[PDB]
């Protein structure tokens, strides 16, 4: 019999308008062995934090582990100060409280650490929560609302253990160079859960929290998936599509009819990303089993969600450029492994390793921000992957997006409106990005690749606004 799926707890403030995160250790089992696990209040994963478009929430965050980290809302635009980027130390045992002054749409974010240089460790041992920020817009529609029962949250995220049963996370020379991914997936923390669904319209919010593994979601009997939200918010209308890829750290809210009685699975399919096509992910993989249910529901599919804002025009907007990069020896030693390994279904549909990955030609660097960004003016920035063929989703803190150009092409209709992230591998993106609010250099924003071992070996940059 297949596990419920978990559904995290939908956190709002209490009586004394605070949020109480705490950060520590605890024990998951997964396919009857036990596991050191991470959790945000409890012992992996963690709940999802509900916010309102103009309202402040304090959040009080206490650390129990026993090494430093930070905590990072990503796709929330707050200033610097409280982004949580790898200045945003907690010491262990200690507490850091942010108030998050919301004022964007109605989205579904996210949150984790950005422990510098620990990064995908720190997610790969179980931190992860989720942000449901909501507006007085979102609610007029008639979407599916039930939380937890046809509007249901969906944190996928792949691990590998050892035979002792504990995660085996490792950042060496391959991992650095393809990224750390495992042959066990997970559904907000269970292996192949169930998940009862009333019949109409099932609302999924989907995170890909993998440290590396891009995704590409589909129904098992290839019924359509209607897309109505990606990282930043609503799409002005839903897109219909029969799959949907997902980058790391992405999100999509989609839409899914729920039959009388037969179930049918979420997959994901096979990707062209090195590494990520080894069995049982040469084929299409199951994520969770949706059981229909006759219990109440009146969600629907509306004809119209929003209204997005024109692009801005080009002309006048400080262009920056940021040229992605992999240490020569990096790309040859990483993907020889990865070969010797696995050999030629590695590639299927295709010297300090610490600091080999880089950003206009220098490893993060903490104490040094690149640049100094406008505030409340739209700039374009373009990305480029162009040297090597790793997949590279690049990701801005402080704001949401409009992608211009999307590696050689513009964006896909579900991928044209608020994003965070954007793909670059082999080619060359453009972003229109406009921050709301200040980063000092004390505190400044990370702009850097979500595949975390590369950010992790230097991928990333700091940049302040104001
Ligand atoms: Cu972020
Ligand atoms: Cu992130
Ligand atoms: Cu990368
Ligand atoms: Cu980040
Ligand atoms: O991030
Ligand atoms: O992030």
């Amino acid at each position: 019999e297949r596990p419920t799926l978990p559904i995290p707890d939908l956190l709002t403030t209490d009586a004394r308008n605070r949020i109480q995160l705490t950060i520590g250790a605890g024990q998951s089992t997964f396919g009857g062995k036990t596991a050191t696990t991470w959790g945000y209040n409890g012992n992996l994963l963690g709940p999802a934090v509900k916010l309102q478009r103009g309202k402040a929430v304090t959040v009080d965050i206490y650390n129990q582990l026993t090494e430093e980290t930070t905590l990072h809302w990503h796709g929330l635009e707050v200033p610097g100060e409280v982004d949580g980027g790898p200045q945003g130390i907690i010491p262990p045992g200690g507490k850091r409280s942010v108030t998050l002054n919301v004022d964007q749409p109605a989205a579904t974010c996210w949150f984790h650490p950005h422990q510098h240089g620990k990064t995908g460790r720190q997610v790969a041992m179980g931190l992860a929560g989720l942000v449901v920020i909501e507006d007085d817009e979102i609610l007029k529609l008639m979407l599916p609302k039930q939380w937890g029962i046809d509007d249901v949250p969906v944190i996928v995220q792949d691990k590998k253990f050892s035979a002792d049963g504990q995660i085996d996370y490792q950042l060496d020379v391959m991992t650095a160079a393809v990224g750390w991914f495992g042959d066990t997936l997970l559904t907000n923390g269970a292996i192949y859960p169930q998940h009862a669904a009333p019949r109409g319209w099932l609302r999924l919010r989907l995170l890909n929290g993998c440290n590396a593994r891009s995704l590409n979601f589909a129904t098992s009997d290839n019924r359509p998936l209607y897309v109505i939200a990606s990282d930043g918010g609503l799409l002005p209308e839903p897109v219909k599509v029969s799959e949907l890829p997902v980058l790391m750290g992405e999100r999509f809210e989609v839409l899914v009819e729920v039959n009388d009685n037969k179930p049918f699975d979420l997959v994901t399919l096979p990707v062209s990303q090195m590494g990520m096509a080894i069995a049982p992910f040469d084929k299409p993989h199951p994520v969770m089993r949706i059981q229909p249910i006759a219990i109440s529901a009146s969600g629907a599919l509306p004809d119209t969600l929003s209204s997005l804002p024109a692009l801005p025009s080009l002309e006048g907007l400080t262009v920056r450029k940021l040229q992605l990069s992999m240490d020569p020896m990096l790309d040859m030693m990483g993907m020889q492994m990865l070969m010797e390994k696995y050999g030629d279904q590695a590639m299927a549909g295709m010297f300090d390793f610490h600091h080999a990955n880089k950003i206009n030609g220098q490893a993060f660097d903490m104490n040094k921000p690149m640049f100094a960004a406008a505030k409340g003016q739209y700039e374009r920035w373009v990305i480029s992957g162009v040297g090597d063929m790793m997949l590279h989703p690049f990701h801005i803190h402080g704001t949401q997006f409009r992608i211009l150009s999307e590696n050689g092409k513009p964006p896909a209709a579900h991928r044209a409106g608020w994003k965070d992230t954007v793909k670059v591998e082999g080619n060359v993106s453009e972003v229109l990005v406009k921050f709301n609010h200040d980063a000092p250099k004390e505190h400044a924003y990370m702009a850097h690749c979500h595949l975390l071992e590369h950010e992790d070996t230097g991928m990333m940059l700091g940049f302040t606004v104001g």
